[PDB]
């Protein structure tokens, strides 16, 4: 298992938004709290999963609790950067597994979910 994907950045800036501020606040916490969120609140363990390759494939590795520090270290750019995390959280999943397993399912009620409430985002 490779580290942790990055959560600082010294070369890159920070700022945050009133999106951002709405990802955090109500996206996350809303998927948080879901009946399928714990699979994604933390990085993969391939090892401990017994997943081939999971890192030679998934070249990306992205989770919420990764998204989570992110966001309350205001590492992002904008709401776009974040939601690409998101975004990014479940294509691996779908890129990673056959087409209906568990969690496939799980990573799809969730991606649904997230996809709702990202229509409540305001537009800066
Ligand atoms: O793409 C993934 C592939 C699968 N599998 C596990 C079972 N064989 C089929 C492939 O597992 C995961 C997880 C995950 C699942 C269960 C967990 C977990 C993470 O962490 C806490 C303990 O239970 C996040 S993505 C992802």
């Amino acid at each position: 298992n490779p580290p942790p994907p990055e959560t600082s950045n010294p070369n890159k800036p920070k700022r945050q938004t009133n999106q951002l501020q709405y990802l955090l606040r109500v996206v996350l916490k809303t998927l948080w709290k879901h009946q399928f969120a714990w699979p994604f609140q933390q990085p993969v363990d391939a090892v401990k999963l017994n997943l081939p390759d999971y890192y030679k494939i998934i070249k990306t590795p992205m989770d919420m609790g990764t998204i989570k520090k992110r966001l309350e270290n205001n590492y992002y750019w904008n709401a776009q950067e974040c939601i690409q995390d998101f975004n990014t959280m479940f294509t691996n999943c779908y890129i990673y597994n056959k087409p209906g397993d568990d969690i496939v399912l799980m990573a799809e009620a969730l991606e649904k979910l997230f996809l709702q409430k990202i229509n409540e985002l305001p537009t800066e």
